[PDB]
């Protein structure tokens, strides 16, 4: 079976690989055409197609046959299966052979599980095109570092699930149903019970869980799914509200806020940091520097070539008029005429709206033709007037020709199909980007476009892989859930029946927004909270490996193509401003640039205002005034508190004016903020004290000039010199991303204009689904669908987020960008028919293309462009210390913790008595520590084995297992105190943690039993935490999770003001919200509920956090708008029927801005952390950081136990000849290579020919990193003098005892431990 003379290996060749490539495309089309019907039903077309599967199976088994006979199978090394892709090729064809062997046995096996392998057939495209595999491998290569955030993530999910199991395990099963015996009612958002009982006339009956039983903490598997849902931030507030109802709203915020902060924000920070480190380390590989230099050289060629092409300045009608054309048609007044007339074109097509006055329709009708013809003329004048042959040589010239032909297309197609007019003539607004040519920002952007246009075969071949995996997951979802979504309510819009509706729900699940509800449908599809929950695993493996592989793809693209355009533009100013300006006669280098370059290298009276207690005693008043803002009651206008705080308002404005006046005295004429606040306070006080009446509706005047008070916290920014510095960092980041913010705004405007042309006037609907016009939608109608059959009135409405004016298009596209509620906008956009006609379900299903090209551009591409610009260009915060430690920088400087790490164990009993070497022995030499890690790994299981409604003995089984594990752990505790000593035990920061946990568990076991009455107004539940903290003991045996956590928490401790700006943002907006929307009448039908309201400071803080985490903020914005009801206020006799205006239309500004500020101020806090640890995140095995450097302590303590000496020299080559080679020799290099390393290390001697600890430490450090070392002689000592000067320059706190130790001064006369075996 090794028969040579194959003759089939020559058939694996040019043509029979381009036929397999076509059979696969045909097969993918066939799998696309299929439609899945609910119960054994089949469309005629699907029966038609089911008669092609044998053809494809035949061709694929033929491929297996020819490849197998022309190669080996397994035993041959280069055989068939030894390829990685051929094994899955073979599995797919195997299942093709098997699944078509059903009729023979009538499928008595009842597989229902083998044609689901067919969905892997699209991946055979990757197998057939290696140009796609070598992109896929690169992508999968960038995600290997992530498999420690995942373990960090799954730990957090587990740690918060255990806790959930303790606290909400069975407490979500009673709901408040209307008494109404027989027909129980309940709410539409069901209201749970607890000791918090039913409100008015409802009774507390049984209930399956919240989402038909799916969103509860019953098992551990139900808790690690609810908590995974909350971490993805989808519907985490519904869970928070359920547990608030079911238990009481006082402690639940402690579980769900740190679950979102730790699990959802901190994990984004880790993932961004890890990926950015990986991108810095991957841009410098040789095969990537090579392909970048190939781009920089070609940019040099073109840059000089255009300058040379400027030297072509040559000075009957073939030359008589065609000389003046090309003159004028390139003059600087012509560019400006064209660019000031395209700016009229894009203002003409941006004023179209719905119901535009009938004169505008005709005026703009003439305008399209006028401008189109004018651009035809001033395009031909470039083509017939300068030459078609050399016409396509400018990029935007090709682009303008394309837009002109497209506009001609649009005119014709509007003529022959009136209606849809998607109007590609706003694309000419792209020419406005040419305006940048007149600024200094042209290079930064032309280089970006050059770096994008070069790397386009690798962006397309990468979007194509995203598309293949979406197709595979769409077909898999069709298999699992195809036609099973026909519920008795009606099939949802997020189907899996047909292909265009499976693609657009896999797209939701990737963009991860409302994957919640799709998963609930896909669970009740296959059963319920029952046999059906095994399919919560398609929506987890697609909302994880999608929310993360799509930020590693779109961040790789945007960091690569933007670090390229930053290094391309650093080599213009480094030539045109540093080469010619010299030969024709650091320096603000960001953190990323530094790191990647390092990798590639491998009146008189008042002036006594100043009292040391004036600029610090006004700060206290600012703080007290800010806090007093928080305690206003928004609703009870004339309560006790509001009067007390009004007197405080007098006090505070008095202080602020008495200091503003003296400041203006000493300063004459950030302070404008002080001025505005004091002027507003004075004006409000004056015109409220004076009359208050006799001016039209001027209660709101004082109410609105008291919103200016919220600026009082802002006054601190100038006072605190470091808060001011962080604020300025935020502003300079905003200025960095401002040439791209404008390109973003321009592209978003173009999409908004297109969306207005496409959906204007079409977002209307009658409240009665049968009528579909404003003429018909009048009267009353019986509503059966509420299942109450009640007579309502027909109203003709718009949808709330429509696209009938460019302002409304911009707002409802911003809503799509933030992600919230875009599935509903897509649902409205497909169900669209004609102007002023009502919807028709899943009509015009192609308007979903607009909503994927949108996502590929704005939420995926530009947002990652912004993250990458802020990462790449981030300046070190404080660097004004002699050019940033000119000679010893991050890795050099920080590796000098040799001033530390002197100590060693010092824990051995050193008594050799009994217990001294008995217990402290037993403890060491694992036969005890392994057995105790086993008890940790089993106590982690008895915490996962809680569940609700257990049999009985299982419950006691758990109690006694807990007792046994607590007994073993308390034996841990008092078996190391007496083995390590009382003082030594409480000093390792993990022993005290274990002690706290064992004490907590012991007291829990005591308290839950008798001999202490469980009264005196105190609750014992929190002690369960001490039992669930034992799972943290699994983290101790980490050291790769622990290093990340320590590294990223340290850099949170070094930015105490970056997360004070976010607290101040939240404070300012919470106070504004309380003032403005504080007295909206709560309505459970709206989103100003009893849960979600601005009624209190902490309620508004929760509302703002809910919105920041992107949780239906759009509907809070809509339910805060004008004309809403109002609270009774129970303190006034007037304004009962009136002041039915207690909303406001500033909600749009209030929520569109916060979402832009909180999403920006968080980005900074992310980058400010990432760039803090950029040395850890770009650490490498080649390049030393402290990561390798602590191994030296281990090898020292074990192999030497020197204690400042006690080495002589044997320990040296007893050290270096074994341990890993970032420090030098290593095991495989005990040769003359080691000899020539040692001859570079030279350092003095001691009593027994010995040396010091840290002297050797610097010896290894400098001999590896090359930190100021010569080849010998007094040369190395003068270099050492330089090094000593540098060390004193960094650290003055080193005494000459320790300093001389670090600069051991090996004079030439004094022989070394290095020049002993050398000579
Ligand atoms: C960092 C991570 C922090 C994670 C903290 C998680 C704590 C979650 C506690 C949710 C409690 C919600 C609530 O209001 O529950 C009230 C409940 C009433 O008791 P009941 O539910 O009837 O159960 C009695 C069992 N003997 O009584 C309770 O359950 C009270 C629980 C009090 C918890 C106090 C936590 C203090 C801070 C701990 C930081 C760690
Ligand atoms: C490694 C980590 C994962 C380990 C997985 C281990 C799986 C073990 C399976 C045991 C099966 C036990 C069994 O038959 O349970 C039946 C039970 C019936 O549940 P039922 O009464 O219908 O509703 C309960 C509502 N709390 O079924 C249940 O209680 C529900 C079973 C599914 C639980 C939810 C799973 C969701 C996905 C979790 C992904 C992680
Ligand atoms: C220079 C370019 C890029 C921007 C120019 C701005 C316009 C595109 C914006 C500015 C304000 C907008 C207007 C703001 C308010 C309205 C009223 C509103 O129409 C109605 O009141 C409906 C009933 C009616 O037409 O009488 C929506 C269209 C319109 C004119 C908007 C159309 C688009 C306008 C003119
Ligand atoms: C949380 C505190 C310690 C932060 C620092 C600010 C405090 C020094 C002061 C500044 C203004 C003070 C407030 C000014 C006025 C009032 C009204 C005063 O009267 C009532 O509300 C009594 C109502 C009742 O009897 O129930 C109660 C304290 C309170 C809220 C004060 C609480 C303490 C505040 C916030
Ligand atoms: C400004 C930069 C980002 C250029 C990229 C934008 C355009 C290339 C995109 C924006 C939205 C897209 C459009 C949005 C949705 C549709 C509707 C879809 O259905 C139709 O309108 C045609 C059939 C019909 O409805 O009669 C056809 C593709 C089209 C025009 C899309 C084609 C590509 C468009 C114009
Ligand atoms: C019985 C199990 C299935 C219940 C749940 C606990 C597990 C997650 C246990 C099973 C065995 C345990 C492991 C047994 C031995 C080791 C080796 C050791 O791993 C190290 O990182 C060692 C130090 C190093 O080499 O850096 C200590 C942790 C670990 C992985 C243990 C971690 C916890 C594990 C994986
Ligand atoms: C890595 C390994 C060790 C996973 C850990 C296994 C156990 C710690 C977990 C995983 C599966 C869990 C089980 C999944 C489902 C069920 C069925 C369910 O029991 C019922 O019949 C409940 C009925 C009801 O609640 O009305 C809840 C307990 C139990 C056995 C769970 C108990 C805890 C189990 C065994
Ligand atoms: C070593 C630690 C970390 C885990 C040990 C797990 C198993 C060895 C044991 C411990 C408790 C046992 C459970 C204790 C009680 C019950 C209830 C029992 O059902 C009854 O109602 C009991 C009827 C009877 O026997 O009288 C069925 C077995 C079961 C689930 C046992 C199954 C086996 C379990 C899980
Ligand atoms: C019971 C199942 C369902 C989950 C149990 C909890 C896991 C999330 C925990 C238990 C043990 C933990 C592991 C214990 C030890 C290690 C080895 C450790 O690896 C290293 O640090 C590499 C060695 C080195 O470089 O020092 C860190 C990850 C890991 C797998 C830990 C990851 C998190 C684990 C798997
Ligand atoms: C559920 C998760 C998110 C919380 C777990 C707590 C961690 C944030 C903290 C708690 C205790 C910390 C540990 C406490 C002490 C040390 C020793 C310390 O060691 C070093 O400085 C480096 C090694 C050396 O040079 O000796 C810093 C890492 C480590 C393991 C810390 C790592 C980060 C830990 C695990
Ligand atoms: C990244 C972090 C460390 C920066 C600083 C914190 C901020 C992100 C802010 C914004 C959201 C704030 C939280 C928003 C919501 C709440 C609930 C709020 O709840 C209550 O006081 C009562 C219960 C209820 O909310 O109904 C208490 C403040 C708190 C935790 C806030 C604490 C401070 C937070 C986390
Ligand atoms: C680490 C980093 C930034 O991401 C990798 C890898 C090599 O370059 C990538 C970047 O994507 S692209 N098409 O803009 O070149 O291109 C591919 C080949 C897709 O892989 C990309 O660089
Ligand atoms: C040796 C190079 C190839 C590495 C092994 C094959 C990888 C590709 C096959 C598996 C792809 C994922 C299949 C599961 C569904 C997404
Ligand atoms: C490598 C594991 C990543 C995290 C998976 C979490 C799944 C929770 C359900
Ligand atoms: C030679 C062209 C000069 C262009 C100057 C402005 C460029 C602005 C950045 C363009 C980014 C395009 C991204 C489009 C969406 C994928
Ligand atoms: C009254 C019509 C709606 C007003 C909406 C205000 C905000 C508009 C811009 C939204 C963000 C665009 C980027
Ligand atoms: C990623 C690109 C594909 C996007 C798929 C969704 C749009 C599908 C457009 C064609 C819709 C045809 C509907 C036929 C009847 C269901
Ligand atoms: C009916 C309760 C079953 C519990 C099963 C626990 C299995 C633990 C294995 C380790
Ligand atoms: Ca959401």
């Amino acid at each position: 079976n090794i028969v040579r003379k194959y003759a089939k290996k020559l058939i694996d060749w040019p043509p029979f690989e381009y036929m397999i490539l076509a059979t696969i495309i045909a097969n993918c089309i066939v799998l696309a055409l299929e439609q899945h019907l609910p119960e054994d039903d089949k469309t005629p077309m699907s029966r038609r197609l089911e008669k092609t599967e044998p053809y494809f199976i035949g061709i694929f088994c033929f491929e297996a046959g020819i490849k197998i006979v022309a190669l080996g199978f397994i035993f041959h090394k280069g055989s068939y299966l030894r390829n990685g892709w051929n094994v899955m090729d073979f599995i797919v064809v195997l299942s093709g052979i098997l699944a078509t062997a059903g009729t023979h046995f009538n499928t008595h096996v009842d597989l229902r599980t083998l044609r689901a392998v067919r969905v892997l057939r699209p991946l055979k495209l990757v197998s057939g095109i290696p140009s796609l595999q070598i992109v896929l491998k690169s992508i999968m290569k960038a995600m290997v570092p992530l498999l420690q955030i995942g373990l960090l993530l799954f730990f957090a999910i587990l740690m918060f699930a255990i806790i959930g199991l303790e606290f909400y395990s069975g407490k979500l099963h009673r709901a408040c149903f209307m008494n109404n015996s027989g027909i129980l009612e309940g709410f539409d958002p069901p209201h749970p019970c607890g000791v918090q009982g039913c409100p008015a006339g409802y009774e507390c009956k049984d209930w399956i869980g919240p989402n038909d039983g799916i969103t509860q903490f019953d098992n551990i598997l139900f808790a690690v799914l609810t908590v995974f849902q909350c971490i993805t931030m989808e519907g985490w507030t519904t869970v928070l509200y359920n547990t608030n109802d079911a238990l009481g709203a006082t402690w639940n915020w402690l579980y769900f806020i740190p679950l979102i902060i730790i699990g959802s924000f901190f994990v984004l920070n880790l993932v961004l940091g890890v990926l950015s480190g990986e991108f810095a380390k991957e841009r410098e590989r040789v095969e990537n520097r090579r392909a970048f230099m190939k781009l920089r050289r070609q940019q040099q060629i073109e840059r000089e070539l255009n300058g040379y092409r400027a030297w072509i300045d040559k000075a009957h009608k073939e030359r008589l008029l065609r000389i003046s054309i090309r003159h004028m048609v390139k003059s600087q007044v012509f560019y400006w005429i064209v660019l000031s007339l395209v700016a009229l074109n894009t203002a003409c097509v941006a004023i179209v709206h719905h119901n535009q006055p009938q004169w505008l329709t005709h005026l703009l009708y003439y305008a399209e033709f006028l401008f189109l013809g004018l651009f035809l003329l001033e395009m031909s004048l470039k083509m017939y007037g300068m030459g078609p042959r050399l016409y396509f040589h400018s990029s935007f010239n090709c682009f303008d020709f394309g837009v002109t032909v497209g506009s001609i297309f649009e005119v014709v197609w509007a003529i022959f199909r009136p209606g849809t007019s998607f109007g590609i003539s706003v694309l000419r607004a792209l020419r406005l980007l040419r305006i940048f040519k007149i600024t200094k920002y042209w290079a930064s952007l032309r280089n970006l476009v050059v770096s994008l246009m070069s790397s386009m075969k690798s962006i397309i071949s990468l979007l194509f892989l995203l598309f293949l995996f979406i197709v595979v997951f769409a077909l898999l979802g069709m298999q699992l859930f195809g036609g099973r979504f026909n519920f008795n309510d009606g099939t949802p819009s997020a189907n899996f029946d047909t292909f265009p509706a499976a693609i657009m729900t896999v797209f939701q699940i990737l963009t991860g927004e409302d994957w919640n509800e799709v998963m609930y449908n896909g669970i009740r599809s296959q059963g319920g909270v029952s046999s059906g929950m095994w399919s919560a695993i398609y929506f987890i493996v697609l909302t994880l490996f999608g929310n993360y592989t799509l930020l590693n793809v779109f961040l790789a693209i945007a960091v690569d193509n933007l670090a390229n355009a930053q290094e391309l533009t650093k080599d213009e100013q480094e030539e045109e401003e540093a080469f010619n300006q010299k030969h024709a006669l650091r320096h603000h280098m960001s953190v990323w640039e530094q790191r990647t370059s390092q990798l590639r290298k491998h009146r008189a009276c008042h002036y006594i205002v100043n009292l040391r207690y004036f600029e610090m005693c006004i700060l206290l008043v600012i703080a007290a005034s800010s806090i007093a803002l928080a305690a206003e009651d928004p609703v009870l206008t004339n309560s006790e508190r509001n009067k007390v705080l009004r007197y405080f308002d007098y006090v505070f404005t008095g202080v602020f004016t008495f200091e503003m006046v003296i400041k203006m005295i000493d300063q004459g004429l950030w302070n404008i903020l002080d001025f505005v606040v004091v002027v507003g306070a004075l004006v409000a006080f004056a015109l409220a004290n004076a009359l208050g009446t006799n001016k039209g509706r001027d209660i709101k005047t004082i109410k609105s000039l008291r919103v200016l008070r919220v600026l009082r916290p802002l006054k601190t920014i100038k006072r605190l010199p470091k808060l001011k510095a962080v604020f300025d960092c935020v502003v300079t980041s905003l200025k960095n991303v401002f040439n791209i913010l404008i390109v973003y705004k321009l592209f978003m405007f173009i999409f908004a204009v297109i969306a207005v042309q496409l959906f204007k006037g079409k977002f209307f609907y009658c409240t009665d689904s049968s009528k579909d016009t404003e003429k018909e939608c009048i009267g009353n109608y019986v509503d059966h669908e509420k299942n109450k059959m009640e007579v309502k009135g027909r109203e003709w409405k718009r949808h709330e987020f429509h696209y009938d004016n460019i302002i409304w298009a911009l707002l409802t596209l911003f809503t799509v960008s933030t992600g919230e509620g875009w599935p509903q906008v897509l649902q409205h956009s497909v169900d669209v028919t004609e102007e002023d006609r009502g919807p028709s379900r899943s009509n015009r299903m192609e308007m979903s293309i607009f909503y994927v090209v949108y996502f590929v551009v704005f939420p995926f591409f530009f947002v990652n462009i912004f993250v990458a610009l802020i990462i790449i260009t981030f300046q070190e915060q404080g660097d004004k210390m002699m050019e940033e430690c000119s000679l010893e920088k991050n890795e050099r400087a920080c590796i000098d913790f040799a001033i530390s790490a002197k100590p060693l164990t010092r824990y051995m009993p050193q008594n050799r008595h009994t217990f001294q070497y008995r217990v402290w022995h037993f403890v060491v030499s694992p036969s005890f520590e392994y057995t105790i890690m086993a008890m940790i790994a089993l106590n982690t299981v008895v915490l996962m084995m809680k569940y609700y409604s257990a049999p009985c003995t299982y419950e006691l089984a758990l109690k006694y297992l807990n007792i046994a594990f607590t007994m073993v752990f308390s034996l841990e505790c008092v078996l190391k105190v007496i083995a390590f000593g009382f003082l030594n035990y409480f000093r390792d920061t993990w022993n005290i943690f274990d002690f706290i946990t064992v004490i907590g568990s012991i007291t829990e076991i005591i308290l839950t039993d008798s001999k202490l009455v469980n009264t005196s107004g105190f609750n014992m539940s929190f002690l369960k935490l001490f039992r669930a903290a034992r799972l943290i003991k699994l983290l101790r045996q980490g050291y790769t999770i622990r290093i990340l956590l320590w590294t990223f928490v340290q850099s949170f401790k070094a930015l105490p003001y970056v997360c004070l700006l976010i607290a101040m943002l939240f404070f300012i907006y919470a106070i504004i919200g309380m003032q403005v929307f504080g007295n909206i009448k709560l309505d459970e039908e709206s989103h100003i509920n009893r849960h979600n309201n601005f009624r209190s400071f902490f309620g508004s803080l929760m509302l703002l956090f809910r919105s920041a985490t992107g949780e239906a903020w759009q509907e809070i914005m809509l339910s805060c708008l004008g004309e809403k009801g109002c609270e009774p206020d129970t303190t006034a006799p007037s304004g009962q029927n009136e002041n039915e205006r207690c909303g406001t239309d500033l909600a749009y500004v209030y929520f569109v801005s916060f979402i832009f500020f909180c999403s920006f101020l968080m980005l900074n806090l992310f980058v400010a952390v990432i760039m803090d640890n950029f040395e850890y995140l770009t650490r490498d095995s080649s390049i030393l950081g402290p990561h390798h450097l602590d191994e030296f302590v281990r090898v020292w303590a074990e192999y030497d136990r020197a204690a400042c000496g006690r080495i002589h020299y044997t320990e040296m080559y007893e050290m270096l000849t074994l341990m890993s080679p970032p420090l030098g020799l290593g095991k495989r290099c005990p040769s003359k290579v080691a000899y020539k390393r040692l001859v570079l290390m030279n350092m003095p001697v001691a009593e027994d020919m010995t040396v010091h600890f840290t002297s050797t430490l610097m010896a290894l450090i400098r001999t590896a990193l090359d930190i100021k070392i010569a080849k010998g002689g007094a040369d190395r000592q003068q270099l050492d003098s330089e090094l000593q000067k540098e060390t004193l320059a960094i650290w003055p706190h080193l005494s000459q005892k320790m300093l001389d130790l670090l600069v051991p001064m090996p004079k030439a006369s004094d022989l070394t431990v290095g020049k002993i075996y050398a000579a």
